[PDB]
């Protein structure tokens, strides 16, 4: 079915543009965008989409939820990673919280957030 909450749109431009948001990027309400480091997934804010690393209490979530594409989750732990050699960027979720089950996708067609701060390297932290 539909969304029936409101995702956090640009929030991972956001994340890594905005230093009060990196230093605390949790809150946000995003969408599973695809799953398989069977802890790597990727996730939607509803304009981007990026990488995050499930850990600690969210890798338990991941498999006791059954999280697959669709799902909506809020992020309660987390922390922001920038490996700057290779341009790419990763939210490391340390716990979240499930929203909605198996949503139609807001947005099949996000922009790759790596792919945005590469041509705009300018914007990033």
């Amino acid at each position: 079915g539909p969304s029936s909450v409101q995702l956090s749109r640009g929030d991972f431009h956001s994340i890594f543009t905005n230093k009060q948001r990196y230093d605390n990027p949790t809150g946000g309400v995003y969408q599973v965008y695809n799953t398989r480091r069977k802890n790597l997934i990727m996730i939607s804010d509803g304009i981007y989409h990026m990488k995050a690393l499930l850990r600690n209490q969210a890798a338990s979530k991941f498999q006791s939820m059954e999280l697959q594409r669709g799902d909506i989750i809020r992020v309660i732990i987390a922390e922001p990673a920038i490996v700057r050699e290779r341009k790419k960027y990763v939210l490391l979720v340390d716990d979240f919280e499930l929203v909605q089950s198996r949503a139609d996708m807001v947005n099949q067609t996000s922009t790759f957030l790596d792919n945005y701060f590469s041509e705009h390297p300018n914007e990033t932290l």
